[PDB]
């Protein structure tokens, strides 16, 4: 009974928490990464090479598809207990996903150094980010925050 | 009976992935576009060679476009079976149309690297792109959409 | 009977894909706009005089005058035939007088080049502009969409 | 009757004419104005001399004023002939008095260059403006605008 | 009678006023803003030094803290004529309290010129102000505007 | 009684406090951050080093933080003592553990220099802070505000 | 008589002033050379264009050129009438040619303005010239020697 | 007889003097020439209008050219009463039309600050001298040195 | 006989042309030498490659290796027919070779282009070249002088 | 008898100390003198004020200066117990005086930092000096030589 | 016997070569080194590590130091055949000491690319010469003479 | 007797090196210093702190006072045993003093870091010396060559 509404209150408050504060952090992201170097080019590769995809897109795009399965269910029902069980399942595969897939992606902390030996840079060269601390903070609240879910979900899952 | 909730479910999910999150990888396209010369002007004129129309655009176009036949026929409907297997039609031949432009326009990856020869830039120069991993993903994740949709359009016309 | 609901479509269409997607890519006209000279003050004397009105706050004037006539009939309704043909006449005037304007006014395409003999500028000088294949691939739907209105309108008018 | 009609049809479209596209053209106004020199402070003397104050500002206090008493006249109807008369010579007057003053303060045309004497600048310099034609035609339209109200309100209070 | 609309007409346009052109004016406060030295860290400490809080911020917290008796007055009834006189007294003070606060911490004019000498400027040096005269002109009607308030409220306290 | 209306009325003050105003002191915190030196990557570890997390995110953690229990209270009571208690004790120990947090964090004022010798920076360098001020005010009215809410939530829990 | 002494006191006379000062007059030809334009290679080509030849250079090779045939005699004599008019003749032709190649080479004075039209430099371009009053008094005061040296020539060559 | 010693001592004081320690004051004559302005090309105009011709080079002509008669007698006593007057009579014309010529020319002070209205420049600029009291030190003792010379060489002549 | 005096003049004429003017027209070959492209280091290479070895250090090589004989004959004679013929066709051969080694490694014009594809450099760049038309000028009066030397000495041996 | 030896010496080693080495140190005076200021034209006017004459300059015209009693001497004797006595008091006074000139110009040190006040630098600015200690050195042992040689001439005046 | 001339015509060639035209070859060798990278501090290590020595500095000392016994038995002559045997011997082996230490020192060629990893530099940067191909001429010549010299020392040594 | 022999010619070799090639090595010692900062007047204080006198200033006065006595017992010799033992002395007791503190001022080795703490630096900062193995060689040769003097002196003082 009270696992529904902490399933639904962990929901809000992450949708929450990524829509006000995460699209600030991120803003200045690639005008600050600097590099040392004099070559052009090496700053763009350089960057795209550390940061392939940026975390706010990523836990973006993990917030549309995890609720997938409640609005079908409801244009079902609008149209209108295998549906349960089926969407149930389907949900409890899709956060574990990607909670397996961002741990393997992005790791637990963003280091303030990289080493870049990418073209056109002259073998290797040092290049330097910015905020390390408070992207290393949002991951872990982020992990956190779905390791619960993953938690509840389960939960639910076995109570049937 | 399910094909209609699963294209309803695609085309909203599309919308919203195209709204939300799109229009902020490309913000700073052409800021961050740089060229290995001295000679005023040939930033420009490489830049609009790389990149004639902004893979945004065509997709805010392709959505506005894809979505005409349902308001005419909410028209219809207001202002009150051919009217629909006219607009069936219509959406099926469209989507097609726009899958196969876009293959045709953009491909399939965007390269890190350009080779320009344009006026007045002085015989081949080199310039860099920015975010070339981002784009690919999106490039790819557009165009299994838009497959999806045609697929499911084509067997809502082969039902009847 | 179609013709009044392509004729909403159509309008929708037109003030839809301009409010949403003009107002970006014009967004940098002037920070990127780039003479070939050292001389201060060319390059604000050249860009006023290569673009002396933007084409979207044009676009947007004409979009917001083409429609008063249906705020007029829809307030001396609230208040309370002639009415209707006097504003179908000028309803047609102004869309004529608006498309013929526009094509007077800025033509079909967009020129990478300019050649600039303005004070402070010594004789000629070249200056360089920005997005030209995008900025004429506008040009070239706008007018098309105009003309299909006239178009719709003419009828109209010929039919009673 | 009809003039009850055009008068609002007016007061809204010079509203909207003032607030979807005005605020675009005057926000690089200060970037965008060089003066040819290398003494410090010189720039923003010279600018706030050229302009004490923005046009769009002037506008938007014009149509926030001219609009008072209709809400006192509505207040006063909620808590609950003279009201009527008293309103509408006080809006005849406000209206009057803002045509003046506009005309008093800037004028009818923008002109291109200024020649700027004020402390730190050493003896009479010259500065460039950005964007002349387009304030121009803004200054022409918005006389015209008001102009016709003005004109509007004069017969309605002879009417009676 | 008059009075009660009088206040309530006032104090919308003021909350207007400030909402809808106050907060571009002070957009580019810190950026526009030079002093002549080459000392790094002598620009951020004059400009703290000359202006320590903000003029919008100053007036935004004004506003926000003079109507909340208001809101604890409807509060109380929503739970549900000693407390209205509480509530009149209490807006009373807070209005010549703020009134009297902005007269000392602001004057009447902003100078275009501010002589420095603080740690790490060495001796005195010079900077320059932006936009001097709107923000006098800004100064002098909110200061206005408040004496009105004031002299209204005083009328209605003594009424009683 | 009158203490449930003023902690409501405190809530609402901070809420609109911190949102309306509190997201623009911050807005430049790192363009303007300047430190005295020629290395490349200094700048971004001292300001990392300086302010690990800014203000505005953790005021806005704690405001989305400490009112989880009435979203909880709320779906339950839909979903239809004991609760109250539970959550009263849950808000107190919340904001004691938050206004300790904050305390312990940032302090009570912000300096407007910084000494930084953290790697690439070669032994000890001074950097200069941009409106210490303002932060400051800041600082010290958050901390006032929530003082008075742990005080009213202290006399509410003891009340029963 | 007095003819043979005058003329040893003119060479040697303009040898001492060609040597002592002439050689820094041109010491900064090239450095001092500025044409308005962004385009590089520009200076070179226009330098090249305006200055072929220095003028000091070609006095060198004059003064030098113009001595040969009393060497020849010193030389004849050290070894050991024909041999002097022949000299006689060989030195009077040397002197009016070289004397009419530098009217037609250089003119009468060196302008502050040069108009260039060269690749790379786009159309037409202008170009300033440094030191022109010294140059041209250099150039009268070398045409006055070398006219009263011919004149010195032709009497002697008239006396027998 | 003292006068022939004395005129000796002083023609050799002047050379050395003028020899040695002259060509190092204004070796940067031109390089430390600063004006205040933007517009290319005025610092060499303003420059050659300031000094059209530098003080070194006119004392070396003068030296050279006020020895001249000592080498015709000595070239005629070689080759080999009238002679000496002649001589004497020619040395003392020079003499005084050199020093009323650089009176004339140069004035007796050189000021820090120039006022320069010439092409390209526009209206009235300021430029700035570098070492004006070095050279005024430097015209005072050579005016003084000359008119000692010209006293004796007046003695002399009016000896006989 | 004569010829033994217009060969001496022609060497000793040769030998003061080189060493008065000669080393300044190459002062600044590799400072204004230019390239366009960013790419740092290719214009030291770019200049290495287009001139490997300047033409004055070739110039001063030749004019001191081609007097060895003379010297060589001076010290054998100090010491004290057949070495007057040993050295004579020694010099011949000498002279013979450096003419021809001049012709096959200059060439007889100085272009004021250059095409670059050496590493670093990306591909092909552009050079421009410093003083072209001295260089020019130079080499032919060299490669005049040469031929006459080399004349000269066939003339003499065939004497013999 | 040795005091005449000393004297001779004394005044060779200072000839070739100032000639051999002095010309070098005062080579950069004023290419490194750097002022903290941003207005053009205070460098200028602050060198100015600092140095007005060089060290080298003074003692040049000193060195000169008191060698021309001896010059005069010996022409006399050429031309041909007074003379003695006369040339010696006028050394005597030349030296004295120019000691005690150059105590009054220069002082015994060289400070590291100058105040500057002087137009157009504003208020009072802060000036860096080059090579303080050299000159210092160099002040000081000019200084010893001085006296040396004023104590040495009036021992020998006082002999007779 | 011819030997000792030979050898005499080779020291003074050599000699010439080296004073005449070495000098100016490595004028700019420090001012033309250019590394990529940012940081500062980096050329100056990169250029020390590259070359200790100037080749020229070298080439002085050995001219100097293979010519002292000559002055050695000139002073003891003065002063006045075992001698002759010592000096010959310690010519040879100086000779062939600085031979071999050339070669051991700077091998036969100069590359135009060098790879430098010393602190401050950071990892391995590249760093670009100034004239290789001149360069590595000069080492080969001076190595061709004094190899020559060798040989003629040893057959002048084993000739008794 | 070969000591006279030898005490001359190391003389002469060590004036002939300091000469011809010191006074290159230090050409550039200023203008290739550089400091890791922002300050203006850092560069130059931490220089003349860290080299005070240069040491080719040093080398040339010790040079110039070794070689006095000799002019004095010329001099004496030419007005005309105890003065040349009074000279011997002399002579030897300056070169131990010159060599002891050319010890005590410059050491043996020339570092190529240096650590700065003089006003107007702040904290500390550090330096980077141009030439360091240059510098310490010529260091070592010098005293090497002192040390040989001062040995030789010694001989001939005991000798005696
Ligand atoms: C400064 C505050 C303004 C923030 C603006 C930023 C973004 C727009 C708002 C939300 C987008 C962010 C995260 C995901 C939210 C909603 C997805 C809809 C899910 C559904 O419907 O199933
Ligand atoms: C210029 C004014 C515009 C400001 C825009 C900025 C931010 C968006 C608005 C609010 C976010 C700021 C603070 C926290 C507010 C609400 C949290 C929701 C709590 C709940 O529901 O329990
Ligand atoms: C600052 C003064 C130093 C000046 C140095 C400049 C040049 C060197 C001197 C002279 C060269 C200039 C002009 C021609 C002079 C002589 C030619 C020799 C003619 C002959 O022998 O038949
Ligand atoms: C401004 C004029 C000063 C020029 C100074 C330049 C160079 C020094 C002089 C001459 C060197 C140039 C060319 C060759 C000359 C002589 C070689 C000696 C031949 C011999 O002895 O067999
Ligand atoms: C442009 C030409 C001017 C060149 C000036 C350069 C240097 C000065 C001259 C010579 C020094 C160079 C090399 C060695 C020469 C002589 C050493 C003396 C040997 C001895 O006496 O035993």
């Amino acid at each position: 009974m009270i696992g529904r509404i902490l399933l639904t209150v962990v929901v809000i408050f992450r949708i929450l928490i990524v829509a006000i504060v995460g699209e600030t952090v991120y803003d200045d992201e690639q005008t600050m990464f600097v590099c040392n170097t004099l070559q052009p080019g090496c700053n763009q590769a350089c960057y795209d090479r550390a940061f392939p995809i940026s975390h706010i897109r990523y836990w973006v795009f993990q917030i549309i598809m995890v609720c997938t399965p409640s609005l079908c269910f409801i244009t079902y029902s609008v149209h209108q207990s295998r549906f349960y069980i089926i969407q149930v399942v389907f949900r409890n595969a899709l956060e574990i996903g990607f909670l397996v897939g961002q741990y393997f992606l992005y790791g637990f902390s963003v280091p303030g150094l990289y080493e870049c030996n990418r073209y056109p840079c002259i073998k290797e060269v040092e290049c330097y980010v910015s905020r390390p601390t408070e992207k290393t903070v949002f991951l872990v609240f982020m992990f956190a925050v779905s390791g619960i879910c993953v938690v509840l979900n389960l939960a639910e899952l076995n109570h049937l």
